[PDB]
């Protein structure tokens, strides 16, 4: 039941100074950060990561925003982590995000929506391998 | 005035699930995390890092604790960062730690005091260069 999923705090999250608050949201929910790395993505990295949206019309802006500032890359671990993550994140459009979700509480607009999360276990594996070596991920007990 | 200093959330901080809470402490006090990386230190790394304490009787234990589990390495940037960081951390001995400090709130004992902070600017340069390439540190504008 324990899975690992990718979480990324987008540039607006760091600029709003809410890195800690966001991380706490996961921790309080049982989503254990087992890998964390603040990094400034290059255009090549963002494009390759979001390649699935190349045919889409906002892709170019998505890429620019994703490289406008540094982000915080994280791997969350827990039971049904992929889904749990999507739940706490909330809807893509902050306006439609549920109460208490990261996006409803911190997101500005649909373009600047503070966080990213793997949409599936399949994509989680890919996204995690894109940004982390297995040797960079470390689980630990909660006690 | 504006300085950069090294902060490390020791193994017990992650086990207590308070990474977010600790980071928020800094963010709200004006200490901006410009570099972050969760890592499991090796014996060689912990020893080399705490070289100044090589002749102290607690050295061997400090090293063992520091490699018992992963830690979160961070570089904080802000006004009088070196001193500011330490004030927020609190006294080495949790018993003597002031109200509202990280150690009084989260530390359990002196040999498991949750956080590390560079003790001086000269040492901050050394400690930061020990764990981070200049290319891994990224400042960004706030709100
Ligand atoms: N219909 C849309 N119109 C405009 N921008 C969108 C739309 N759908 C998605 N996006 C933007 O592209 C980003 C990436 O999409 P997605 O692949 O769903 O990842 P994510 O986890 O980052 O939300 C979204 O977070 C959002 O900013
Ligand atoms: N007298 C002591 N007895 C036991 N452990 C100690 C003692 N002094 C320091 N240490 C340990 O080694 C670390 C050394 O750091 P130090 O430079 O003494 O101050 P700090 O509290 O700012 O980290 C401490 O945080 C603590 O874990
Ligand atoms: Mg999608
Ligand atoms: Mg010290």
């Amino acid at each position: 039941a324990i899975e690992r999923t990718l979480s990324i705090i987008k540039p607006d999250g760091l600029e709003k100074g809410v890195i800690g608050k966001i991380i706490s949201r996961f921790e309080e929910k049982g989503l254990k950060p087992v890998a964390i790395r603040l990094q400034h993505l290059s255009q090549a990295q963002a494009e390759g990561f979001y390649a699935v949206h190349k045919a889409r019309p906002f892709f170019k802006d998505l890429v620019q925003f994703m490289i406008s500032g540094p982000v915080v890359l994280m791997v969350l671990e827990g039971e049904n982590a992929v889904l749990a993550n999507r739940d706490i994140m909330g809807a893509t459009n902050p306006a439609q995000a549920a109460e208490g979700t990261i996006r409803k509480d911190f997101a500005t607009s649909i373009d600047k929506n503070t966080v990213h999360g793997s949409d599936s276990l399949e994509n989680a594996k890919i996204e995690i391998a894109y940004f982390f070596r297995e040797t960079e991920i470390h689980s630990y007990p909660y006690q």
